[PDB]
């Protein structure tokens, strides 16, 4: 599923992401936009460590989900990576919350750092009624 910007903004807010661990809704929108373009079926194979990034937030299978084919990986969100390609994103969001309960926070994603951090992201939630 490819979300419309405001559709995603309301969806994320309803899931309790607005201000989750100090992260505004706008930062999450900016991350999803740069990570997948709001596409839930988006995946990215990393040939180096043989891991794959799944879904709207591109969660990596080496540490967050099990896909059975990534060498020596763990499954910290306790989900099949399959759960990360669903049109319904509650699982993906529950996983993203586990991810930012760690030290790095949202900084774990270089994309957030390059196109979101120290930049104005309000533009992502303008007119969405969130």
């Amino acid at each position: 599923k490819v979300f419309e910007r405001c559709e995603l903004a309301r969806t994320l807010k309803r899931l309790g992401m607005d201000g989750y661990r100090g992260i505004s809704l706008a930062n999450w929108m900016c991350l999803a936009k740069w990570e997948s373009g709001y596409n839930t079926r988006a995946t990215n194979y990393n040939a180096g460590d043989r891991s794959t990034d799944y879904g709207i937030f591109q969660i990596n299978s080496r540490y967050w989900c099990n896909d059975g084919k990534t060498p020596g990986a763990v499954n910290a969100c306790h989900l099949s990576c399959s759960a990360l390609l669903q049109d319904n994103i509650a699982d993906a969001v529950a996983c993203m919350k586990r991810v930012v309960r760690d030290p790095q926070g949202i900084r774990a994603w270089v994309a957030w750092r390059n196109r979101c951090q120290n930049r104005d992201v309000r533009q992502y939630v303008q007119g969405c009624g969130v």
